[PDB]
Formats: C-alpha cells, structure tokens, sequence
C-alpha cells in the first residue's frame, strides 16, 4: 500500500475547531428570495454553475449571482460553509447572500461584484513588479484559507480576479474547496489538467494544502516564461509526461518509491528517462525581463513532486523574490 502523509502546516487546525466548523453536511441554510436580484447579463459558464451580473433592488447595488447547476445537495453546503468560514479574509471573494428562485427552487449564490480587467491588455501591461505584487496577493488568500484549514483545489488563472485600477484581487470559485483532515483521502479528479499536481496525476489521495502550491507554481511559470500553458498535456496521462520532461524522471520515481504509489501500468511505458532540465532553457528574447535569479529560485521551490517538499504559502511569502512588494506595503 501507499504511505500516509500529513501537511507540514495547519495540520490539525480543523480538529481543534467546533465540530460544526467542518461538518458541512449538517449545516443549515436559510434560502433567500432570488427575486431580490434582477439578472443583467451572462458573465460566464462553468461546469457546475452559471454566473450572471445582477442588481439588488433595495440599494441599487451591483452583485453577481451564481445559479448553481444541479448537483448533490452535499456539494452546495460544502461551498457555502467554506465561503462563510472564509468571509472577511484577505483577498477572498465575499459571499453576500444565499437565495433560491421561487419557481425553480434552484439554488444560487450572490457574490460581491468585482470589476475585473480585460486580460488582453492585462498580459501586455504586466511588469515584473506586477507579477510579484499580484502573486503575493494570491498567497495572502492562500495562506489565509490554509490557516483556516481549507484547500482551494482549483487555483488557476480563471479563478483570480484582478481590478488593476484599484489593485484589488479576489480568489474565487470555491466549488471544489475542501477541509483538510489529517489522514483523510481525497478525490483526484479535481482541478483542470494544466495545473494538476503530481499527486493527482498518480492517484495519490492523502494530499493537502501543498496541492494549491503546485497549481500556483504552474500559474507563475506560465507568466514569467510567456508560455500559456506551461505544462501542455494532451490528456491526464501525458500531462505527467510534460511535467516529467522538465523535472526529470529521477526525482519522479524517487517520489513514487518514497510514498510507494502503485504507479498505473500505462505510465510505465510513456514516461521514460529525462534529466532535470535547467530553468534557463526556457528564457528567450521575449521573456528575459520577467526572469531573474530570484524568480527562478522561488519557482524551483514550488514545482516539486514531493508535495511535502514544496514551500508553504507563508514560507513562500518570506522568499526574497517578494522583498520589494513587502517594503512598499509597510
Ligand atoms: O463562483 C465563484 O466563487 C464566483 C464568485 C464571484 C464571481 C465569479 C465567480 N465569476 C465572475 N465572472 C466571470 C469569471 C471569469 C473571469 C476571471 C478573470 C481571469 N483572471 C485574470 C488574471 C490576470 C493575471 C494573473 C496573474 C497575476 C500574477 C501572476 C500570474 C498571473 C492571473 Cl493569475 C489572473 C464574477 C464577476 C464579477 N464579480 C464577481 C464574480
């Protein structure tokens, strides 16, 4: 069998909390009236929800309604319980109300409206400071919700909202978020392919907040190298290969030996032998400004197979890659 694993941080927080904090299936929901909210325009479609721009008609205030696509009651309480526990926290989206439509009784979540900015002109006026800054901001949310014993589990660019004019960032979609419990065994069919961590790729189930950190390493490696996506898999199985071909097969098998993962037999033919490439293989004429010895040392300290080896969010924020944003904050 496999080896059990525990987070190197925030390991038993949820155990030391009042039962109801994490027992979301027993959480009671006081479903409002969606008629307090008039839909304006369709903001996006996801796999378990649809998102509209709406107006609360008792202050003319601007909100966002997230009609939930039909799912097990269970998953809605999870996402609500996590939102309510994280409410107020640095850079976390603000759950404003929980309502059902009178006719459908289909549940929908009201959120704080954030003005995001067109990602077109976002990727063009993105400076090597801008990345540092906004990445620190995502860590504020990541370190918060982790300290609160919660894993986002879907940290991708589609889930980061930037109001560049105010420098306001909000980590969003918590529909996959879960409570960390030492010993608990979690599903591997979570997050999207391009940010899935190795643990997910080999079907290792006792992971933790380290999952969020790989995702973020992928996001960071995309922007400093100007390669969207950075690990470009055809399928889930080839995604590990696109990762192997950069991190080496050596550390990969060692990862597997250390946790004794029953590596799936397909793999045993498509991986192979590849060295641990040197990062400067990926810096070229168009991207050398975002790249710095500081940046690469942080990036190398996030993209590891050993989930236990990757930095923690707090450990990440004290890295020297962020010395400049910290000073200017104080
Ligand atoms: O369900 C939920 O919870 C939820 C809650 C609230 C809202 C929601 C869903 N949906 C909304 N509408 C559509 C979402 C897709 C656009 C998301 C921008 C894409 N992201 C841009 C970027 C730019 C730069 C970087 C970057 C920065 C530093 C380093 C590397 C990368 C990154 Cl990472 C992301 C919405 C709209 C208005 N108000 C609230 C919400």
């Amino acid at each position: 069998g496999p080896v059990p694993s525990r987070a190197r941080v925030y390991t038993d927080v949820n155990t030391h909390r009042p039962r109801e904090y994490w027992d979301y299936e027993s959480h009671v929901v006081e479903w409002g009236n969606q008629d307090d909210y008039q839909l304006v325009r369709k903001l996006g479609r996801g796999k378990y929800s649809e998102v509209f721009e709406a107006i609360n008609i008792t202050n003319n205030e601007k909100v966002v309604v997230k009609i939930l696509k039909p799912v097990k009651k269970k998953k809605i309480k999870r996402e609500i319980k996590i939102l309510e526990n994280l409410r107020g926290g640095p850079n976390i989206i603000t759950l404003a109300d929980i309502v059902k439509d009178p006719v459908s009784r289909t549940p929908a979540l009201v959120f704080e409206h954030v003005n995001n900015t067109d990602f077109k002109q976002l990727y063009q006026t993105l400076t090597d400071y801008d990345i540092r800054f906004y990445m620190y901001e995502i860590l504020k949310a990541l370190d918060y919700c982790h300290s609160m014993g919660i894993m986002h589990r879907d940290v991708k660019p589609h889930n980061v909202m930037i109001d560049h004019e105010h420098r306001k960032l909000r980590l969003i979609d918590w529909g996959l978020a879960e409570f960390y419990h030492p010993g608990q065994e979690y599903n591997v069919r979570v997050a999207s392919r391009y940010f899935k961590g190795p643990e997910l790729l080999v079907d290792y189930q006792m992971y933790d907040y380290s999952l969020d950190m790989w995702s973020l390493g992928c996001m960071l490696a995309s922007m400093i190298f100007r390669k969207e996506p950075f690990f470009h898999g055809h399928d889930n199985y080839d995604q590990l290969v696109r990762i192997a071909k950069v991190l080496g097969t050596e550390d990969l098998y060692d990862y597997i030996d250390k946790y004794n993962i029953e590596l799936d037999p397909r793999f045993n033919d498509i991986l192979g032998r590849h060295s641990r490439k040197r990062w400067e293989r990926f810096v070229h004429s168009e991207n050398q400004h975002l790249v710095s010895p500081e940046a690469l040392d942080f990036l190398d300290k996030l993209l590891r197979y050993d989930h236990q080896s990757r930095l923690t969010a707090r450990e990440a924020m004290e890295h020297p890659y962020f010395y400049t944003v910290v000073k200017d904050q104080a």
